[PDB]
């Protein structure tokens, strides 16, 4: 259930009802979210969308977000929690 289109994840990374475009994800958990050219680095990532842009934990948790070229968006539905971002 993982949409992939030129993306490599960590084998230990996991990867549920996404999509993944031009991505890098390792370490991390990714779902329900929208991934396009960013890089995800110890992250647990849900109902979100990251667009050009680096996050990075290992603690790093995201709730229903919109992260683009490492500015989350102001959202009373955003919850983050542990997370370092950066533009990619």
């Amino acid at each position: 259930s993982c949409t992939n289109t030129n993306s490599q994840l960590s084998a230990n990374s996991k990867c549920e009802k996404s999509t993944l475009t031009n991505c890098y994800v390792d370490k991390s958990e990714v779902f329900g979210t929208t991934c396009t050219g960013s890089r995800f680095d110890g992250v647990t990532i849900t109902t979100s969308t990251s667009t050009g842009s680096r996050i990075s934990g290992p603690g790093c948790k995201i709730s229903t977000c919109i992260i683009t070229g490492g500015v989350p968006a102001p959202s009373a539905a955003c919850k983050i929690s542990g997370c370092t971002f950066s533009a990619n």
